[PDB]
């Protein structure tokens, strides 16, 4: 049945993770449309509340993409070093690498929080733990499994999202807020 989304615990969570300056995880990495397959190592570092740094890497070591965010400059770097900027990492991502997500709100939904989403389920702990959200006529549905508690405030462990022809998933062995 899980918890409402009207309740003070909620809003605490939501804001504790607010409150905090800087957000960094890692973790297993998995990417599939009808015409792309990415699996990779991920490493995500948030710095500011619009300042974050992707990167996602294979086995070699090598790096197979970079997406280093800032105000008014994106950058996206790709394995031969070749750089793009733009002023929206979303569009970019979208049209860059063949991977096209909504994330600007997925920025959001990494730290458990909805973002523009309205459409949502908490579990018994007060946390997200469904979203639905509509964006560029597709449908996307957000799945978190368990969060990491050994954070404070707690922080997703593992999450799907799916708009049918595309799915991602993500799985983080640990984080270190501040």
């Amino acid at each position: 049945p899980g918890k409402s989304p009207d309740s003070p615990q909620w809003r605490q969570h939501q804001q504790d993770v607010r409150n905090l300056n800087q957000y960094q995880t890692r973790g297993a990495f998995a990417y599939i449309s009808d015409q792309q397959k990415v699996y990779a190592r991920f490493f995500w570092q948030q710095t500011g509340q619009d300042r974050y740094r992707l990167l996602l890497t294979n086995p070699d070591g090598s790096t197979e993409l970079e997406l280093n965010a800032q105000p008014g400059n994106v950058q996206l770097v790709d394995n031969k070093g070749q750089r793009y900027t733009a002023d929206d990492a979303e569009e970019m991502i979208g049209k860059l690498t063949g991977m096209p997500i909504p994330l600007n709100s997925l920025r959001q939904w990494i730290l458990g929080l909805p973002g523009d989403a309205t459409d949502y389920k908490l579990d018994d702990q007060y946390r997200l733990s469904e979203i639905t959200y509509s964006q560029n006529g597709k449908n996307w549905k957000v799945v978190y499994g368990g969060y990491d508690t050994k954070t404070q405030p707690a922080m997703p462990a593992n999450m799907e999202l799916t708009d049918g022809g595309q799915r991602i998933k993500l799985k983080m062995d640990n984080w270190i807020v501040k």
